[PDB]
C-alpha cells in the first residue's frame, strides 16, 4: 500500500471558523461615500435598481401553473420573478438544482414547487394521494425556522392529507411520530444523529427528495455536519441505485459552483445565480464601526449611534432593533425611550399616529407582564424567546398590524417568525459562546438572516439596514453583505469524528474506503480549486491532480487519533479499521474523541458519585469553559447549596462545571449572565455525555456504577435528585404539596396502603388527597416472578415472568415504558446478564415472560438478583432474590469419547462390489469419525450410538449397518426415522436411487394414510418415516405382525429429542426397546445424534454398550469450524435486522470472497430483500457481478422457466434465494445452479434449513429469532435449528474449513457462546405430553392397570434424566425414593385427567379401559381434549355452520402461526367471509383456521403464506371431520351427523352447502353454471347422458380441457343400490333386525380421488347409514371403501309393537352429490 505522512492538523485548519475570510479586497458598488465621525467610520452602499425583463421573461400566474399544484397556493395570485425562471427546473425536471438569491427574495417557493412535484406522482387514480409511499427531507439551519417552517408548510399542504412534523432537539431513537409523517423538518445535526443510528433505511428507505436551505451553512464551524450528510446519502443513492433528489438553497456567496459540483448540480441545468439585484425590496445598507475602544463610553457611543439613526423616521416608519441577550431587549428599549427624553426629550408624541389615536389598542393590551406594560403606552416594545409566553405572540401582532413602532427583540425572532420591518439596525455584534468559553463575532449566517428583513414586501419601497460593530478588521461584514465572503470547508476541524461516524456506519472499513468517502466531502472539491489556501503546493497538484496523496495523508492522521483514543483498532500496514464499542457509543451519542479517552481512562467499577461528578467535567466539551473573576462569588454561593462534594476542585474550570450541573437537579435560580448561558450549554450536553457513560459501563457489567450512572441520567432528565419524592416527576402535581409529604419522614413505598382519607390525614391538607391516590397508582410498578431449572452445573435457565401492576395513562406514560432487566451476582458487583424490556401500552396489564440462562460457578452462593428498573422513572424498580438453596445441579456429564488418530480407512475394507461401487467414485477414504466407528456397526449384529457434528458423516454409518442386514439376509426390512419430514424426503431421494436402483432393492416412503402404509411397510426392504408417522402404525403392533419382525431400526438426530414434538420421538424409540427384548430376535437399534454431553443416559436407554457409544467432541468435526459470533446490542428487531445488512456483505467479502455463502434469514420477505442488498452493495464496490461465476447468456435457458420476475434478476446478478413461496422447480433451479458454482450466494428462510441439499463454504445466520402473534413477541431460535445452519458450512472435498458467522442481539451473544463449541445436554419433556400416549396405550391394552403405566415409563428417556437432573423435571427432592413417589404422582394425574375426559374408565383404583372417546382418539391420531371438545360442543341441532366453528377449535391448530402484521389482513378477510363471526379475537390460531377454511370452502385465492397455512390446516382436516361423525352417531343424533358428512365431502372439492354441483368440473367459472342453469343442466348426472357432439357445444371446450373432464368421469364413482330386510317377515321386539346393503360399481376403472383444490391425494370413503328421519336418531352405520364389489351388514332393534317408518341412507366423504336416499318399512 502507499506511503503515508502524519500532518499538522491544527495548522491546516480554519482556526477563525464561520469568521474567516480568504477574501483579501473588497469592492464597494457604484455608492462609496464614507462619512467618518472621529469615534467611529460610517460606510454606505445604496440600493440597487431592479434589473431589465428579458425577452419573454414574464411572471407566471397560478392559472397556467398544472391544476394539481394548484393547492397549497391560495393566497397567492403569481410567481415571484425568481420562482418565473425555475417551474420548469422544480415542476417539469427531477434535476438536482442548486439556487442562490438574496435573502427574502422567495427560495422557499421554488423548494414548495420541488415537493408538490415529487407528490405529483403518487395520485392513485380516484384515490386521492399516496400518503405511506414516499418522504420529503427539509433540512433547516435554526430550531426557530423549524418550527416556523412546519407551521408554514403544514398549512399549504394540509389540503393533500399530508402531515409535516417538527423533529429537533433531543429525540433518542424517536417514536412513530416520524413514520406518520411525509414531510420532516429538522437541523443538520439532528438528521446527522438519526442517520448514524446503524438502522436508519427504515427513516430513509422511504425518502425521495432532500432540501437543503440556507446551504452556506457549509462555512461555519457547523459547517462538516452538512458535508457529512451530502457525502453520506449521495454514496446510498449510488448503493441502492435509488434516485434521490438534492435541493440546495443558498445565499448569493462566492464559490456557489463549488457547491454545485458537490450537490450534483448540472452546471448547464440545474445552476441559478441571482445576483442582490433581485431583493424583495431595494436595500439601502449602512456599516459602522467604532474606532476607540473605551469600553465603558462602547455602551454609550453606541447607544448613542442608535439614537440618532431612529429619529430620522418617527411617525410613518417602523424600526426592527436586534440584540445578544434574552435582557438586553429590555435594557435597550428602555436605554433609548430614557435617551430620547432627557436628550432634548425628542417626542415619542412624534411616534404615536394620528395625533393621538391606536394609543387605546396599544393602552388596552397594556394589562400584560414582563416590562412589556411599561413601553406599550409609548411607542416602545420588546420579543425575545427566553420566558415570554403568550405575550410574544401578541407583540407579534401589534407590529404586523402596525401598531407598536419600535420594536427592540433577540436574534431567534429573525428565524421563528416573518415579521419585517422597513429599518432594520443590528446592535455590536458580539455574542457569548459557551463552548468557544469567550466572546466572538457572532454567525455570518445569523447576520444575513436578520438584515434580510429589511423593508416589508407589501408596504415598502427601500429597506435600511444599520450594522454597527467594530471597526477592529470587521470590513469583513461588507464581504458578507456584498456578494464577496467566500464558501470554505471546514472539515479538518472535525475529520477524526467525522471519519469514525462513516466506520461505525460500515460505510468504510479501510482507509481506501476512507480516501474515496473524503472525495464526497466539499472539502475535496475546493483543495482543488484552491490547494494554496488548504495548504498544498502548485507543484503537488500537478504531480496528484486527484489530491490521492493529501486525502490519505488527512485520513491516516484522523486514523492515529481514533487508535489513540481508542475509537478505533488501526494497523499501520494493512490499513484496515476495526470498530470498538467506545466508538460505537460515541458516534450514537455524538461525543469528540478525547471525551471517549478520558471516559475509559478515569471510569471503574468503584466510581462514587463524587468522582462521577468529576469525571463528567472532563469531558472535552467543555475544555475551553473557563471561571471568571466576576462570578466567582456566585459559584461559591451555589457550592454551598449543591448536595454533591466538589474535592478539590476549588475554583478550576472542572469546579465551575460541576456545581453548574448540581445547581441545575436543585433548580437553584441564577443570577450571573454567562454563566447562565454556561450552564444552559453543560445541561443540553449532559443527557448525551451520561447516557454514554451509562452505556460504557452497562457493557462492562459493572453494577454499581451502572445503578450510580443511570441514576444519573434521570436526575438530569428529571431535574431533581435522588433522594426527593417520587412524586415530583408528575409536573400536573402542585409543588408545595409534594414539599409538604417530603419533609414528613414518611417513605413512599407505604403511600400504597393508604386510602385518599388516610393520605389528607398525615399530609395535613385533605383536599389533595384524592388526587394524590390517583398519581400513586399511574406510578410504574412492576411484578416479578421467577422459575428456575438447570442446564449444565454453569448455566441455569431463568423464566421470569414480569406482570405490570398500575393504571395505564396514554398521557402520562405515552405508548411504551422501558425497562432494564438486570441480574447481578450475590455481593451485587457484577451485571451476570442483562436486556432491554420494553412494555407497549396495547398489552399492558398482560403476561411477559423472558427467558435466559446465566452463569453458576463451583460452589454457589445463596442468591442471584433480578433487577428490573425504569429507563425514566426515577426511584421504579423492583428486586428479586433467586434463592438457589433447593438447587440441586445435574450429574457432572463424562468426558467425550477419544478421537483415536487411526490411519484413515480405504473404501476396500467393504468387501462386496456391488457395495463399493455407490461410494469409489466420490471420496478415497473414510473420515477418522467413519473409520472408528465402521469395525462396530458394518461387522457387528448389535446397538450402536453416534454422536457427531452435523456434517460429519453420519449418514452413511446409518448405511453400514443398512449394508449388513442385506448382506444377512435376503428381503430382510429395515425402519429409519428421521424427526423432520423434509429430511425423510431428503435420503429417499438419496436412498432409493442407492437401494432400489444400484441394488435393486425396494425403498419406501411412509405418508399420511394408514392403510396404503401398511402395504409399503410390507413390501420394503428399506422404510423411512418421521415419527408421528411411524407412530399410527407401530401402535398397534400387537395386531401387525410387519413391525414386530424387522431386522433393523435406525433413529437419526435422536437429540431432537429434547425437542418440541421430541415426545413422539422418544414414545417410537421406546416402544421398538420394549419389542425387540419382548420377542427374543433382537432387533438392532442403531441411533445417529449430534454431539451430547448424557450420551451415557441415551445409550443405556437404546440398548448401547459404553465400548459401541461413540461419542465425540464438536472439534472431532472433519472439516474444522471458524466460528464468529456477532452481537448487535439493537433492541427493536426491524431496526437490528437493518443494521445487520452492510456486515452480511462485509462478511462474504472478508471470509469467503470467492467461495460459496449460503446466508439465512427469519422470513420469507426477508430473503428476497437480503439478496436485493448484496446485489445493490455489490454493485456499489464497482463488482457489479463479481457472484456471478458464469456467464449470463449461459444462464438463460434456464431462467425461462422461471415466473417469479425477481430472482430471474438477482440470480444474473449471481445471488439467488429460497423461501416456501417458491415451486418445487424454481427451488431445484436456484439449489443446482449453487451446488454447480454458478452463483455464490444463496439467501434462504429459516424453514428452509431442514430442506436443504446445498452446503456453502460460509454459512452467515442473519438474526436469531422470529415474530410469534400469539404472544406479540419475538422468540429465538431453537438451538437444534441453528446446529443444523452451521453444519451447512462443510465441504470436506473442497475447503479447507468451514466458516460461520451468526448475527445476533446482545442479550443472545453469550447463550451462543457455549451451546455452540460445548457439546450439547437433551431432556425429556415426554411428561408434559403424557396423556394422548397413555390414552392410545389403554386402548392397545398394553397399559390394563395402574402399575403397568409405571411399568412403560421405565423404558424412556424421561425415567433416566428425572434421576439425573431432577430440578428440570421438578423433582422437588432428589433420588430413589422421590423417583418412585414422581412416576406414581405423574401416572396418578394422566389417568385422573383421561378419566375426567371420559376417555379411560378407572376402577378399582389398580385397573384401567378404554371407553369411547378413547377409542375414536387413539383411532384418528387426534389430541385427547380435541374431542374432549367435540363431545363437550356437539348436540341435536348442530349444523355445517357450528361445525366448522366446532372443528376449527381443535387443538390440532393451536399450532398454527400468526405472523407479523397479519392481524391487519385477517381484520379484512372476516368481512369478507359468508359466515361472520363474532368477537373474533386476530391472534387467535383458531379464528385464524375458521377464516382460512371459509376462504377454501369459497374458493379464494389470497396470501401465499395463507394458501399455505391452508395446506397445513386440510393435511388434518379430514381425520377431524370423521372424527365428528363417530362421536354424534355414539349419541344417536341423525340430523348433524350427515351433515357432518356433507362437510367431508364439500372440504374436498372445495365448496358450499347450496352451490352448484357443476363445480366439481374443472375449468367452470361462476358464469358457466348460469349458462347451464338456464340451459337445464344442474346436475353431474345430466352432463354423462347426453350425447358428446351435444356437450361439448354447450359451453366452451378445448382439447386438454375435454381430457381433463373425461378422466374426471372415469373415476366419479358409479352408484347403485340393493337391499333386504332379512327375517323381513318374522321379527319382534328386543330383537335384532338384519340390513343386508348390496354395492357394486360399474365403471370398473379406479384410480386416485381427484379434487384439485386438496394438498393430499386421498382414496374414496363411504358411509352406510340407517336411521329415523322423523324423531331424528341414527340407528346404525359402517364406513368402507368400496373394491368394486361389497356387502354390509348392519343390524338394531325393534320398539316395542307395530311398524315403523325408517329411512336409508349413503354418504360420501369425497365427493358431492352421489348421495342416495331409500325408504324402507318392517314388522
Ligand atoms: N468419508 C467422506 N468423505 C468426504 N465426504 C463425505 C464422507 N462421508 C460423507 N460425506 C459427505 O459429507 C456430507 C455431510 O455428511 P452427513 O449428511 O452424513 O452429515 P452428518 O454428520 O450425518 O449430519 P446430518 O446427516 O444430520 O447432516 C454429505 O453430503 C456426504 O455426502
Ligand atoms: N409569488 C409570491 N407572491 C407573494 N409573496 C411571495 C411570493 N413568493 C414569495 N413570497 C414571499 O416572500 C417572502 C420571503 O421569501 P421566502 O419564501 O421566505 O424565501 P427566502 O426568504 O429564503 O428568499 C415570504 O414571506 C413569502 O411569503
Ligand atoms: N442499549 C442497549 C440495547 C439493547 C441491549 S441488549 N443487550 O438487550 O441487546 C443492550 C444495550
Ligand atoms: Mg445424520
Amino acid at each position: 500500500l502507499a506511503p503515508r505522512q502524519v500532518l499538522d492538523l491544527e495548522d491546516l485548519v480554519f482556526t477563525q471558523g464561520s469568521h474567516f475570510m480568504a477574501n483579501k479586497r473588497c469592492q464597494l458598488p457604484d455608492g462609496s461615500f464614507r462619512r467618518q465621525r472621529k469615534g467611529y467610520e460610517e460606510v454606505h452602499v445604496p440600493a440597487l435598481k431592479p434589473k431589465p425583463f428579458g425577452s419573454e421573461e414574464q411572471l407566471l400566474p397560478v392559472e397556467k401553473l398544472p391544476k394539481y399544484a394548484q393547492a397549497g397556493f391560495e393566497g397567492f395570485k403569481t410567481l415571484n420573478r425568481i420562482q418565473s425562471k425555475l417551474y420548469r427546473a422544480a415542476l417539469e425536471t427531477d434535476e438536482n438544482l442548486l439556487l442562490c438569491a438574496p435573502t427574502g427574495a422567495g427560495k422557499t417557493n421554488v423548494a414548495l414547487m420541488c415537493m408538490l412535484r415529487e407528490i405529483g406522482k403518487h395520485i392513485n387514480m380516484d384515490g386521492t394521494i399516496n400518503v405511506d409511499d414516499f418522504k420529503i427531507i427539509y433540512i433547516a439551519p435554526m430550531r426557530s425556522l423549524v418550527q416556523e417552517m412546519v407551521g408554514s408548510f403544514g398549512k399549504r399542504l394540509a389540503t393533500y392529507g399530508i402531515t409535516v412534523a417538527e423533529l429537533t432537539g433531543d429525540h433518542q431513537l424517536c417514536k412513530e411520530e416520524i413514520s406518520a409523517t411525509q414531510i420532516i423538518v429538522c437541523t443538520p445535526e439532528k438528521w446527522d444523529i438519526i442517520t448514524r443510528k446503524g438502522g436508519e433505511r427504515t427513516y430513509t428507505q422511504l425518502v425521495r427528495l432532500i432540501i437543503l436551505d440556507e446551504i452556506h451553512l457549509l462555512h461555519d464551524d457547523r459547517g462538516p455536519v452538512l458535508e457529512a450528510l451530502v457525502a453520506r446519502a449521495i454514496r446510498n443513492i449510488e448503493m441502492t441505485q435509488e434516485d434521490v433528489r438534492l435541493i440546495g438553497l443558498s445565499a448569493t456567496l462566492p464559490n456557489y459552483e463549488d457547491v454545485a459540483t458537490f450537490l450534483r448540480v448540472d452546471p448547464a441545468k440545474g445552476l441559478f445565480y441571482f445576483d442582490n439585484s433581485f431583493r424583495p425590496v431595494p436595500l439601502e445598507q449602512t456599516y459602522v464601526g467604532i474606532t476607540e475602544k473605551k469600553a465603558i463610553k462602547r455602551f454609550q457611543i453606541m447607544n448613542e449611534i442608535v439614537y440618532e439613526k431612529i429619529m430620522e423616521h418617527a411617525g410613518k416608519n417602523q424600526v426592527l432593533v436586534f440584540v445578544h441577550s434574552r435582557k438586553e431587549t429590555g435594557k435597550t428599549a428602555r436605554a433609548i425611550r430614557d435617551m430620547c427624553l432627557e436628550k432634548d426629550t425628542l417626542g415619542l408624541f412624534l411616534r404615536e399616529g394620528s395625533a393621538s389615536t391606536e394609543v387605546l389598542r396599544t393602552e388596552a393590551e397594556q394589562c400584560k407582564n414582563l416590562e412589556l406594560k411599561d413601553l406599550l403606552p409609548y411607542g416602545f416594545a420588546i420579543h425575545h424567546a427566553g420566558m415570554t409566553r403568550v405575550d410574544r405572540t401578541l407583540v407579534e401582532d401589534l407590529f404586523a398590524d402596525k401598531h407598536i413602532q419600535v420594536l427592540v427583540s433577540t436574534a431567534t425572532l429573525a428565524w421563528g417568525v416573518n415579521l419585517p420591518a422597513h429599518t432594520v439596525i443590528i446592535k455590536g455584534t458580539q455574542v457569548y459562546s459557551p463552548e468557544k468559553g469567550r466572546w466572538t463575532e457572532l454567525g455570518a449566517l445569523d447576520i444575513l438572516q436578520m438584515l434580510g428583513r429589511a423593508g416589508r414586501p407589501q408596504y415598502d419601497t427601500k429597506g435600511e439596514g444599520i450594522l454597527i460593530t467594530s471597526h477592529g478588521e470587521l470590513q469583513y461584514y461588507l464581504s458578507l453583505l456584498n456578494q464577496q465572503l467566500p464558501i470554505e470547508s471546514q472539515m479538518v476541524s472535525k475529520l477524526p469524528d467525522m471519519l469514525n461516524a462513516e466506520i461505525v456506519l460500515g460505510n468504510v472499513q479501510n482507509a481506501k474506503d476512507a480516501v474515496n468517502w473524503l472525495g464526497y466531502a466539499y472539502l475535496y472539491i475546493r483543495m482543488l480549486r484552491s490547494p494554496t489556501l488548504y495548504g498544498i503546493s502548485h507543484d503537488d497538484l500537478k504531480g496528484d491532480p486527484l489530491l490521492d496523496q493529501r486525502r490519505l495523508d488527512l485520513v491516516h492522521t484522523a486514523a492515529l487519533m481514533l487508535d489513540k483514543n481508542n475509537l478505533v483498532k488501526y494497523d499501520k500496514k494493512t490499513g484496515n479499521f476495526q470498530v470498538t464499542e467506545l466508538g460505537r457509543i460515541a458516534s450514537h451519542y455524538y461525543i469528540t474523541n478525547d471525551t471517549v479517552q478520558t471516559y475509559n481512562q478515569l471510569l471503574k467499577p468503584t466510581l462514587s458519585e463524587i468522582e462521577l461528578f468529576r469525571v463528567f467535567s472532563l469531558s472535552s466539551e467543555f475544555k475551553n469553559i473557563t471561571v471568571r473573576e466576576e462570578e466567582k462569588l456566585e459559584l461559591q454561593k451555589l457550592l454551598e447549596r449543591v448536595p454533591i462534594p466538589v474535592k478539590e476542585s476549588i475554583e478550576e474550570p472542572s469546579a465551575k462545571i460541576n456545581v453548574l450541573l448540581q445547581a441545575f437537579i436543585s433548580q437553584l435560580k441564577l443570577e450571573g449572565f454567562a454563566l447562565m448561558a454556561d450552564m444552559v450549554y453543560v445541561t443540553q450536553l449532559a443527557g448525551r455525555l451520561m447516557r454514554a457513560i451509562f452505556e460504557i459501563v452497562l457493557n462492562r457489567g459493572w453494577a454499581q456504577l451502572t445503578d450510580k450512572t443511570l441514576n444519573l441520567c434521570k436526575m438530569i432528565d428529571k431535574r431533581m435528585w435522588q433522594s426527593m419524592c417520587p412524586l415530583r416527576q408528575f409536573r400536573k402535581l402542585p409543588e408545595e404539596v409534594v414539599k409538604k409529604i417530603e419533609k414528613k419522614n414518611f417513605p413512599f413505598e407505604r403511600l400504597y396502603d393508604l386510602n385518599h382519607n388516610e393520605i389528607g390525614e398525615l399530609i395535613r391538607m385533605p383536599k389533595m388527597g384524592k388526587t394524590i391516590h390517583k398519581y400513586v397508582h399511574l406510578f410504574p410498578k412492576l411484578e416479578l416472578s421467577v422459575h428456575l431449572q438447570p442446564i449444565t452445573r454453569s448455566t441455569l435457565k431463568v423464566e421470569l415472568t414480569i406482570t405490570p401492576d398500575f393504571q395505564w395513562d396514554e398521557k402520562v406514560h405515552g405508548s411504551s415504558e422501558a425497562f432494564w432487566i438486570l441480574v447481578e451476582d450475590v455481593d451485587s458487583e457484577v451485571i451476570l446478564h442483562h436486556e432491554y424490556f420494553l412494555l407497549k401500552a396495547k398489552y399492558a396489564q398482560d403476561e411477559h415472560l423472558i427467558t435466559f440462562f446465566v452463569p453458576v460457578f463451583e460452589p454457589l452462593p445463596p442468591q442471584y438478583f433480578i433487577r428490573v428498573v425504569s429507563d425514566r422513572w426515577l426511584s421504579c424498580e423492583t428486586q428479586l432474590p433467586v434463592s438457589f438453596r433447593h438447587l440441586i445441579l445435574p450429574e457432572k456429564y463424562p468426558p467425550p469419547t477419544e478421537l483415536l488418530d487411526l490411519q484413515p480407512l480405504p473404501v476396500s475394507a467393504l468387501r462386496n462390489s456391488a457395495f463399493e461401487s455407490l461410494y469409489q467414485d466420490k471420496f478415497p477414504f473414510f473420515n477418522p469419525i467413519q473409520t472408528q466407528v465402521f469395525n462396530t456397526v458394518y461387522n457387528s449384529d448389535d446397538n450402536v450410538f453416534v454422536g457427531a457434528p452435523t456434517g460429519s458423516g453420519k449418514t452413511i454409518c446409518a448405511e453400514f449397518a443398512i449394508l449388513r442386514m442385506l448382506l444377512q439376509s435376503s428381503e430382510g426390512r429395515c425402519v429409519y426415522i428421521t424427526p423432520m419430514e423434509a429430511l425423510a424426503e431428503q435420503v429417499y431421494m438419496d436412498w432409493y436411487e442407492k437401494f432400489q436402483d444400484r441394488l435393486n432393492k425396494k425403498v419406501v416412503l411412509l405418508t399420511g394414510e394408514t392403510s396404503t402404509d401398511l402395504k409399503l411397510l410390507g413390501k420394503g426392504n428399506i422404510i423411512i418415516s418421521t415419527p408421528e408417522k411411524w407412530d399410527i402404525l407401530s401402535r398397534r403392533w400387537k395386531q401387525r405382525k410387519n413391525v414386530q419382525n424387522i431386522n433393523l431400526f435406525v433413529v437419526d438426530e435422536v437429540h431432537l429429542i429434547g425437542g418440541e414434538n421430541g415426545p413422539v420421538l422418544e414414545v417410537i424409540c421406546s416402544r421398538m426397546r420394549y419389542i425387540s427384548s419382548q420377542i427374543e430376535r433382537p432387533i438392532r437399534i442403531v441411533a445417529l445424534s449430534s454431539s451430547l454431553s448424557n450420551a451415557k443416559d441415551v445409550a443405556h436407554w437404546l440398548g448401547c454398550s459404553a465400548t459401541s457409544t461413540f461419542n465425540f467432541h464438536p472439534n472431532v468435526r472433519p472439516v474444522p469450524l471458524e466460528l464468529h459470533i456477532q452481537g448487535f446490542n439493537i433492541s427493536h428487531t426491524q431496526t437490528r435486522l437493518l443494521s445487520m445488512a452492510k456486515p452480511v456483505y462485509h462478511a462474504i467479502t472478508k471470509h469467503s470472497p470467492k467461495k460459496p455463502v449460503i446466508v439465512f434469514v427469519p422470513s420469507r420477505k426477508q430473503t428476497r430483500l437480503t439478496a436485493i442488498d448484496i446485489l445493490t452493495t455489490c454493485a456499489a464496490d464497482i463488482q457489479r457481478q463479481r457472484f456471478l461465476h458464469c456467464t449470463e447468456k449461459d444462464l438463460i435457458p434456464y431462467l425461462e422457466k422461471l415466473s417469479d420476475s425477481t430472482l430471474k434478476e438477482t440470480l444474473l446478478n449471481g445471488v439467488g434465494y429460497l423461501h416456501e413461496g417458491l415451486s418445487p422447480m424454481e427451488r431445484r433451479l436456484v439449489e443446482q445452479l449453487f451446488s454447480s458454482g454458478a452463483i455464490q450466494v444463496v439467501v434462504a428462510s429459516r424453514s428452509l434449513c431442514w430442506g436443504m441439499n446445498v452446503a456453502a463454504h460460509l454459512v452467515i445466520i442473519m438474526d436469531t429469532q422470529y415474530y410469534n402473534g400469539k404472544i406479540h413477541a419475538y422468540v429465538d431460535y431453537p438451538i437444534y435449528d441453528v446446529l443444523q445452519m452451521v453444519g451447512h458450512a462443510n465441504r470436506p472435498l473442497q475447503d479447507d474449513e468451514g466458516r460461520c458467522v451468526i448475527m445476533c442481539q446482545g442479550s443472545k451473544k453469550d447463550f451462543f457462546k457455549k451451546f455452540l463449541y460445548e457439546p450439547l445436554p437433551v431432556e425429556s419433556h415426554l411428561d408434559h405430553c403424557m396423556h394422548d400416549h397413555f390414552n392410545a396405550e389403554i386402548v392397545t391394552k398394553t397399559i390394563e392397570n395402574k402399575q403397568d403405566a409405571v411399568d412403560y415409563l421405565t423404558w424412556t428417556f424421561l425415567y433416566r434424566r428425572m434421576t439425573q437432573n431432577p430440578n428440570y423435571y421438578n423433582l422437588q427432592g432428589i433420588s430413589h425414593r422421590h423417583l418412585s413417589d414422581h412416576l406414581s404422582e405423574l401416572v396418578e394425574q394422566t389417568l385422573s385427567d383421561l378419566e375426567q375426559s371420559k376417555c379411560i374408565s378407572i376402577e378399582d383404583e389398580m385397573d384401567v379401559a378404554p371407553l369411547n372417546l378413547g377409542m375414536i382418539a387413539a383411532y384418528y391420531y387426534i389430541n385427547y381434549t380435541t374431542i374432549e371438545l367435540f363431545s363437550m360442543s356437539l348436540n341435536a341441532k348442530t349444523k355445517v355452520r357450528g361445525l366448522i366453528e366446532i372443528i376449527s377449535n381443535a387443538a390440532e391448530y393451536e399450532n398454527i402461526p400468526i405472523r407479523h402484521h397479519e392481524d391487519n389482513l385477517l381484520r379484512q378477510l372476516a368481512q369478507k367471509v359468508p359466515h361472520k363471526l363474532n368477537n373474533p379475537k386476530f391472534n387467535d390460531p383458531h379464528v385464524k383456521t375458521n377464516l382460512l377454511l371459509q376462504a377454501h370452502l369459497s374458493r379464494m385465492q389470497l396470501s401465499a403464506e395463507l394458501q399455505s397455512d391452508t395446506e397445513e390446516i386440510l393435511s388434518k382436516a379430514i381425520r377431524l371431520i370423521q372424527a365428528c361423525v363417530d362421536v354424534l352417531s355414539s349419541n344417536g343424533w341423525l340430523s348433524p351427523a350427515l351433515a357432518a358428512m356433507e362437510l367431508a365431502q364439500m372440504v374436498t372439492q372445495a365448496m358450499w352447502s347450496k352451490d352448484s354441483y357443476l363445480k366439481q368440473l374443472p375449468h367452470f367459472t361462476s358464469e358457466h353454471i348460469k349458462r347451464c342453469t338456464d340451459k337445464g343442466v344442474e346436475s353431474v348426472f345430466d352432463i354423462m347422458e347426453m350425447e358428446d357432439e351435444e356437450r361439448n357445444a354447450l359451453l366452451q371446450l378445448t382439447d386438454s380441457q375435454i381430457a381433463d373432464v373425461a378422466r374426471f368421469c372415469n373415476r366419479y364413482p358409479n352408484i347403485e343400490l340393493s337391499y333386504e330386510v332379512v327375517d323381513k317377515d318374522s321379527i319382534r321386539s328386543g330383537g335384532p333386525v338384519v340390513v343386508l346393503v348390496q354395492l357394486e360399481r360399474e365403471e370398473e376403472v379406479t384410480g386416485p380421488v381427484i379434487a384439485p383444490l386438496f394438498p393430499q391425494k386421498r382414496e374414496e370413503g363411504w358411509w352406510v347409514v340407517i336411521g329415523d328421519a322423523k324423531s331424528n336418531s341414527l340407528i346404525s352405520i359402517k364406513r368402507l371403501t368400496l373394491q368394486q364389489k361389497a356387502k354390509v351388514k348392519l343390524d338394531f332393534v325393534a320398539p316395542a309393537t307395530g311398524a315403523h317408518n325408517y329411512t336409508l341412507y349413503f354418504m360420501s366423504d369425497a365427493y358431492m352429490g352421489c348421495d342416495q336416499e331409500y325408504k324402507f318399512s318392517v314388522d
